[PDB]
């Protein structure tokens, strides 16, 4: 049984603790939840550390006070198809391995499932580890209160004796580096100082070998990604975001400067050695659409290239973890800023950016955003009860599960199908333009090989490369965003067309250069 | 928002309670979930109830910690 | 009404049948039932058949005494989507046309369907018969029960006149042979011989016009295919299988010598005019495995060419019936061994096997298979019922529709939805890997006219077409078996990316030799 | 066996945290958790005619008694 340990001497040296911890919600609530110090309390002193008290991470550090929140962020959603690859013609993505040749997600690249798994499924996709990591057999991927109790009660490495990541099987890749695991977990919350940079204190960082750093860590989205252990106040803690809205003094809302100041960010820093060590961001409100956006944005995480002179942008490099914090329509903009691109195509040779779910950005400046709604509304709703203390469902999932609680409160007009209707079509004509895009890419893509072997000129290859990068843009943006258009359906339809004019120019280019080879 | 109290000080006059609440699984739960004692304390001697704490009886007292079991034996 | 023959007047004869049909437990149930022998008891002697008795081969006589079995038997799974061509983007291999063009697969392949249409189904599918046989009208389609009563009862003949295999249509193709018949049927087993080598009491053999043979059947997979009608023990009929696993010393578990002795087969033999005529195998277990392996498994039962001169090998040769028994990783070695392939591919002249259905051999060395499991406990379990005698389905059909009796009964720690989750997770990570060696498959295939034209060697194109022979195995296995990789989740795996592998090296291959033609 | 595992019992959960059900109620609205576990060889059906067949005899005796004490009474 635990027994409460004496907060008044904790805060004796840690102040901003005591800041926190005695004015917010949490301030009945004692150390020993949390934290076992005993030994560090006997050997610290104001500025150094002595022995290192243990830290939980556990979401069950939680679940005893707020087991209804816990067992509904756990659940299971079976109709979320599993292990689910997209470059199928059946699902998002019909052309993707065509058009992403080059790049490690052409290994293998599922569309999501609940977040219970992320973290065991970061450990298995193919293109991650080398298929290094398994489920210990088929029977464990149902396990989603086993993930969440750690990944390695349902994982097996194939070789613990080494640490290198290399392929095991031989149609795997190796793309995971340690920036991947902040969007997976956040037990490394005090081993990893702000953006992983390299530090005394920090045990990770961005160059640290991943296949070490995987075996330290073991539980999915904790609670306290959104809410401070402290204060129970609202809060983000994954460095990218912080410094995409804070540092760059971009704001939670780039579009609108009185929103961004109304539901604002403010940086804490925490120190080591009285040197900076990690930093959070307080919410002024509780925004799911900034506390979502600590991962459903698209980023940088990962080597890549230079546009100016194509030489190698390492994991040691700060582009190596970065949150662009753009819309579509800026993105090319934000990439030449940080003068950064992902891959050269296997194909066409050209420079492309690579494009990952960027849901939050998507949203900003449409209808639902400009009428102040945020994703918790639609995606994780007040429970409604006959009779019964209301509290926030934490199963993230499409409101078609719960169209009561996500769209029918606001659209009294609508009746369920009525409603489900209006998102099919917005999904249904996306789509087609999503694959109408990925033909006339596929079209210009085929071209390559026949203009090169024409003997058509640098020059114009080159020309049809710059279209390649635009054309691409346009469409990935679509197949990596999880709605299928309805975040921004106007906008969705906007890019896919540019994406279809940009290969329609680049297969007239092509065509035009082979038949005057072939004349001559 | 809730302020704990120094539970420490109602043991000095209240051995039967500390002999329960150190060594149960409520042993972290502040007495200001249940009581508000401040008058009590200032008037108190361990032979004089001096002011009369007050003690909440409604189950929202548990809800906030038990929410799934009250939610429960609401239905 | 029936009246009962003197069994004893037979016996005096038929000294096998009394030795089978005295002991088990048809020792009550008369001649009269399945065989009318009046007038061959008046005329036959101990060594000559005299006149011809009568057997009956339809499974209504079996349906008198056994009504449970055989309404079970006949139920139709609407469900399960009839005609359904598998060579198209919403089935299991949307590169279908492009892979095995050359093969007669191209003209129609569609998925299998309920059990009481098999042999309706092979003589109406268009790569069979020339669209010589259709239903009597398309209403037809429906009627399992009528099928069951006998094909004829449901289909015409565009021309009763004339037994040729010829086209009535364009896109039809006239792949069948005798030796098909023998996994629809077995109306024929005592006109028959062993293997269906030619035989002086044999009216039917491989070498027979298959229109005029295809005109002498009538009812599918007859019940007498797993029950001796004599001693109602368990056996298989099926030629093929009994060569693999007695002639050939093979065993009924192939990788399991302790299994195949407790779980092994007898070969029994007929003769007429005391020469060696026909054949059975008694199962030492009722063992579905076995018995559902008479055609579940990759055989040969069609003319090819041998692989170490090209040269033709026809129906009249044994390999034109012949069961591999060899998993897909000794696939390729069994092919060897025999020294055969089955057609050459239209695009790239490679010479290639063709794969069928091997649901045995993929099953031998799973998880489940390991742990004495078999076909009939996920596909014909027994029924489960409040108050009843129990007996056991004869619907064989996906777990799906029994989750209780198939799956959950072992697997207490799951719910329904959350075994159904793990299937699904196994068949779409199959898939995918299915449909990403369509891709590497279709791009090879796409380079070898382009070489060819560039003036590529021949040298290098046969380098290229002896990688395509292992690309197109270790893909095709998987689009043939039909548990989308299920029945063997590793297998699968390491199978695809191998065939990955061996495209990839292929086109490397030709790319670099079409580009060296050009360079110069 | 207490009244407990008849009326509150353990929630079952395909994921989660388990918790004791205070919603004390009839065993007809979760037969799975309060009946069904302990007598695997039923059915709910059957379990639900087991109960009717108890109370159906009790209730007719119930009735009976009534009729001669109002019998009595009068
Ligand atoms: C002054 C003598 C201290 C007392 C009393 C306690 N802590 Fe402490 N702690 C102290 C230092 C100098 C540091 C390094 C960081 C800094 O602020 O300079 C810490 C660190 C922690 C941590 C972080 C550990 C990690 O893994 O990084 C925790 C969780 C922590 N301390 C908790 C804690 C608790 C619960 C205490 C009361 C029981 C407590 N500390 C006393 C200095 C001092
Ligand atoms: C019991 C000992 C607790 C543990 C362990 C945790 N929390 Fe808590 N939390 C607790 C109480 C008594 C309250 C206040 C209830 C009230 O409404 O007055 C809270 C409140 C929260 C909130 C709401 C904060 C707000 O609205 O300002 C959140 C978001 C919260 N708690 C989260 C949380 C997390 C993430 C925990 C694990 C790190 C956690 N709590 C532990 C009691 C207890
Ligand atoms: C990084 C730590 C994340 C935060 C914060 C949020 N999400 Fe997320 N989400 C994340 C991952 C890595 C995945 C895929 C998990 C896997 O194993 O495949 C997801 C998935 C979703 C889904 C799909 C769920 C399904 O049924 O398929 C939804 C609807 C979703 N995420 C929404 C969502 C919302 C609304 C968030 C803010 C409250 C949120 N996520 C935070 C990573 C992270
Ligand atoms: C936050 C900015 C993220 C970083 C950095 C990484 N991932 Fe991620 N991942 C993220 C979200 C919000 C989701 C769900 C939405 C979606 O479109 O998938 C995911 C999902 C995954 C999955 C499951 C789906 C799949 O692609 O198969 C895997 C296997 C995964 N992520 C792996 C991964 C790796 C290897 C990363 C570093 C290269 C990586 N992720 C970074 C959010 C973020
Ligand atoms: C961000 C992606 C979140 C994670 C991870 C967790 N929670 Fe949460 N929580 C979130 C939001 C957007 C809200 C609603 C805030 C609003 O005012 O609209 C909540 C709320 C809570 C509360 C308060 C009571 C309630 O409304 O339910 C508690 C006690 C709480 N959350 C707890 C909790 C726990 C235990 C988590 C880990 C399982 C958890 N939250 C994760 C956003 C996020
Ligand atoms: C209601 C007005 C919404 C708001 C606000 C947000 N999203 Fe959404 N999302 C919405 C719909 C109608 C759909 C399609 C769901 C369907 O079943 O067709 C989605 C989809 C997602 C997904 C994929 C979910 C799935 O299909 O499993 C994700 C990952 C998602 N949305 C995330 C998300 C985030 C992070 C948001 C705030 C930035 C957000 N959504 C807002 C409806 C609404
Ligand atoms: C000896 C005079 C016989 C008596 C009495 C019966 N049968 Fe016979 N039968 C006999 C011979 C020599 C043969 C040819 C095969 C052989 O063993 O050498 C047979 C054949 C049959 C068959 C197979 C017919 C076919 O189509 O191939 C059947 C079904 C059969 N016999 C049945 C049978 C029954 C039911 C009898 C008692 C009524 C019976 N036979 C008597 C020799 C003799
Ligand atoms: C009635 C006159 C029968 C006809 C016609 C058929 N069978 Fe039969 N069968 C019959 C009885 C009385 C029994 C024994 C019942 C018992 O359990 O004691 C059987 C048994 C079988 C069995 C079980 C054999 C075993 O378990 O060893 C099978 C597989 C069987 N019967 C099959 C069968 C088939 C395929 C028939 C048509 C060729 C058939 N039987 C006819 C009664 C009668
Ligand atoms: C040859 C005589 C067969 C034996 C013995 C078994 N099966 Fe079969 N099966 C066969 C054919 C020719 C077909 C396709 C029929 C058609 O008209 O398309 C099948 C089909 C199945 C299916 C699919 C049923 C559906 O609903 O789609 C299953 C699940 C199946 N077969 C299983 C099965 C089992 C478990 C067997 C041993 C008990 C078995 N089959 C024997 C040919 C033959
Ligand atoms: C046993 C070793 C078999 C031989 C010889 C033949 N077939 Fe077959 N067939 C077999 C099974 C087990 C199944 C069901 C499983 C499956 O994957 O389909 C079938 C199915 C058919 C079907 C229906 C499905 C289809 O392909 O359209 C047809 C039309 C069919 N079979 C025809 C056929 C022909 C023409 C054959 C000789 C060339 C032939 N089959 C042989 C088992 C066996
Ligand atoms: C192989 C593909 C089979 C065909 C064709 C038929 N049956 Fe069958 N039968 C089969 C199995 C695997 C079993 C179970 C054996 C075990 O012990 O597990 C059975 C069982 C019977 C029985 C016995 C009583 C029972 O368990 O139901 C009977 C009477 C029986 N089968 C009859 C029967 C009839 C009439 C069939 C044609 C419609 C029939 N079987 C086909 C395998 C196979
Ligand atoms: C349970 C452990 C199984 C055993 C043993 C066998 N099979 Fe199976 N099969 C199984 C599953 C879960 C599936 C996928 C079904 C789904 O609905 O997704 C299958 C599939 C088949 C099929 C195709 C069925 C269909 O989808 O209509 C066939 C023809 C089939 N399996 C045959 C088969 C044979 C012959 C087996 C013994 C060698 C066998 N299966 C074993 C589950 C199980
Ligand atoms: C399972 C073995 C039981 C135990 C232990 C207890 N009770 Fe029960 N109770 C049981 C049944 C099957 C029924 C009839 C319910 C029906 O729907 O037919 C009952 C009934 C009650 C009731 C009336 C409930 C109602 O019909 O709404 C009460 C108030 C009740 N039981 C209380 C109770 C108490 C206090 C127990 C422990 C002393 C107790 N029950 C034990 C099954 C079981
Ligand atoms: C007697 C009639 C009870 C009343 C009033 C309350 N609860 Fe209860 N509780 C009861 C039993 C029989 C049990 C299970 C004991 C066992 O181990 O079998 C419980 C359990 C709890 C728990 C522990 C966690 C769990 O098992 O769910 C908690 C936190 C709990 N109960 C809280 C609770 C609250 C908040 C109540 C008022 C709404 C409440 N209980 C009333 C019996 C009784
Ligand atoms: O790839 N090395 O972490
Ligand atoms: O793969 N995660 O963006
Ligand atoms: O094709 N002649 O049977
Ligand atoms: O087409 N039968 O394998
Ligand atoms: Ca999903
Ligand atoms: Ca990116
Ligand atoms: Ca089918
Ligand atoms: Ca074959």
């Amino acid at each position: 049984n635990l027994k409460p340990v004496d907060a008044m001497q904790c805060f004796d040296c840690h102040t901003q603790i005591e800041d926190m911890h005695t004015v917010g919600k949490h301030a009945t609530v004692n150390c020993v939840h949390c934290h076992d110090a005993t030994e560090h309390v006997e050997t610290a002193s104001s500025r150094r550390m002595g022995e290192r008290p243990v830290t939980r991470m556990d979401l069950e550090a939680c679940a005893t006070c707020h087991t209804a929140q816990f067992n509904s962020f756990v659940e299971v959603r079976h109709e979320s198809h599993p292990r689910l690859e997209k470059a199928t013609p059946t699902s998002r993505s019909p052309m993707f391995d065509k058009l992403i040749a080059g790049h490690g997600f052409a290994f293998e690249h599922a569309e999501p499932r609940s977040h219970a798994f992320m973290l065991v499924d970061h450990f298995v996709v193919d293109r991650a580890y080398g298929g290094r990591f398994q489920f210990k057999n088929w029977q464990k991927v149902t396990d989603g209160m086993g993930a969440v109790r750690g990944a390695w009660t349902v994982l097996t490495d194939a070789d613990p004796e080494s640490s290198d990541q290399r392929r095991f099987l031989s149609q795997t890749a190796t793309a995971a580096n340690p920036v991947c695991l902040n969007c997976k977990t956040q037990d490394h919350i005090l081993d990893w100082a702000y953006m992983g940079d390299e530090h005394e204190a920090a045990k990770w960082s961005r160059t640290s070998e991943v296949v070490e750093f995987a075996r330290d860590l073991n539980h999915p989205l904790n609670c306290f990604m959104c809410h401070d252990p402290h204060s129970a106040g609202p809060r983000v803690v994954r460095d990218g975001l912080i410094n995409a809205v804070v540092d760059r003094g971009l704001g939670t809302y780039p579009h609108d400067p009185v929103k961004s100041e109304q539901q604002g960010m403010t940086k804490v820093t925490f120190q080591r050695g009285r040197e900076d060590f990690r930093a959070i961001g307080l919410l002024d409100t509780a925004d799911s659409n900034v506390m979502c956006a600590q991962c459903h944005v698209e980023y940088n995480c990962n080597p890549g290239y230079q546009l100016s002179d194509g030489s190698r942008v390492g994991m040691d490099d700060r582009r190596a973890n970065h949150f662009f914090w753009a819309n579509v329509f800026d993105y090319k903009e934000a990439a030449q800023e940080i003068d950064f691109f992902d891959f050269r195509h296997a194909t066409t040779g050209a420079a492309l950016p690579k494009l990952q779910h960027p849901e939050a950005e998507t949203f900003w400046g449409s209808v639902h955003e400009r009428n102040g709604v945020a994703c918790a509304d639609c995606h994780m709703p007040k429970v409604q009860l006959e009779n019964g203390k209301v509290y926030t469902s934490h199963s993230q999932r499409t409101p078609r599960d719960m169209m009561g609680q996500a769209c029918l409160n606001c659209h009294a007009e609508w009746t369920e199908d009525q409603a489900l209707y209006a998102i099919d079509y917005i999904k249904n004509y996306t789509h087609g333009k999503i694959v109408k895009s990925e033909y006339w890419l596929a079209k210009m893509i085929d071209l390559f090989p026949v203009a090169k072997r024409a003997g058509v000129s640098e020059d114009v290859l080159n020309q049809a490369r710059e279209l390649h990068y635009d054309a691409h843009l346009y469409w990935e943006w679509w197949t990596a965003e999880n709605s299928v258009g309805f975040h921004n359906p106007d906008q969705a339809r906007e890019s896919l067309m540019t994406s279809i004019s940009k290969s329609k120019e680049a297969v007239s280019l092509l065509n035009d250069a082979i038949d005057a080879q072939v004349a001559v």
